[PDB]
């Protein structure tokens, strides 16, 4: 009806069965309400797949990404995204809580002025459509920053925007296992 | 201040896409092709999402409606080149339905298409909180969830593009600037 169906492993289309069963494999036994979700339409949970998979390889650090993602989350205002990043931040890269309540807060990040400045970067992005002016992309490319780092933050960005865009029309319910870190 | 790059200037890792691109593009490559060189896995990502986007639940007029109506709207002025000449060339698209997507006005003759265009800029201006009454005036225009995802996944490729060309300010191709 107005409500989006959140697939199971059973439910799913055809096209998409093995996805889901490998994200639950991954996830050690549930599938993140955003994944049942995506499987709606095989072609966006496989480009989700694909692209996740290439920004794992990308030119910033794990924690980099993390950062990046987050800020977006927030700024999009997607609860579900913003509980997933936190347990993976958490769970898999082990940063600390005051890098991620930062992140969280979206404010400034005291113990590292290079990430401070890549969240501040990320949020230009989104706030300006990339429009984001001279000074805030040298100061960027002045803390230690590439061309390439600054369209991989873009990348991410877009990535982001896919997953709260989604959530966000979805209304995707936080599963049990990630409610603790939303 | 961003190297347009050329099949030559390219890193060797990307040089077979571009190669690709050249010949898809009848001698030429489009710059945002060229800027995205800049970052392989990047451009990776955006030669497989393409490919992607392009067998999804929307038609290829349908696809079009979208990535227009986001350019115009995220004011890129080479992704409304591009996707203009895309429209006329390959797909041949109705002339008063691409003019009426450049310049924001309704689609009186495609009421289907119209609610199309106006639930994708609904999903770019809320960031996807279109609020119950959008979405049903989607769904009851002839669209399924499958197709509102579709959507959603189009907008975030547009965005990709658009914002990276927004930032680069990247120049539009000769090739491309009848079409600006």
């Amino acid at each position: 009806p107005t409500t989006f169906t959140i697939h199971t492993v059973e439910s799913a289309p055809a096209e998409v069965k093995e996805i889901l069963e490998t994200v639950e494999k991954d996830n050690n036994g549930y599938i993140p309400n955003l994944i049942g979700l995506l499987a709606n339409a095989p072609t966006v949970l496989e480009a989700y797949q694909i692209v996740s998979s290439i920004h794992r390889r990308n030119s910033l650090t794990p924690v980099e990404r993390e950062v990046v993602q987050i800020t977006a989350a927030v700024t999009n205002g997607c609860a579900f995204c913003v509980a997933g990043h936190t347990a993976f931040s958490i769970k898999q890269i082990q940063m600390n809580d005051d890098l991620i309540q930062a992140l969280r807060n979206r404010t400034p990040i005291e113990t590292d002025p290079k990430l401070d400045t890549l969240a501040k970067f990320t949020l230009a992005v989104i706030n300006t459509k990339g429009r984001v002016g001279d000074e805030a992309l040298s100061e960027f490319l002045e803390a230690g920053y590439t061309q390439q780092n600054a369209l991989d933050v873009v990348f991410g960005v877009s990535l982001a925007i896919l997953c709260n865009y989604a959530n966000n029309l979805a209304n995707t319910p936080i599963n049990p296992e990630l409610q603790p870190y939303a």
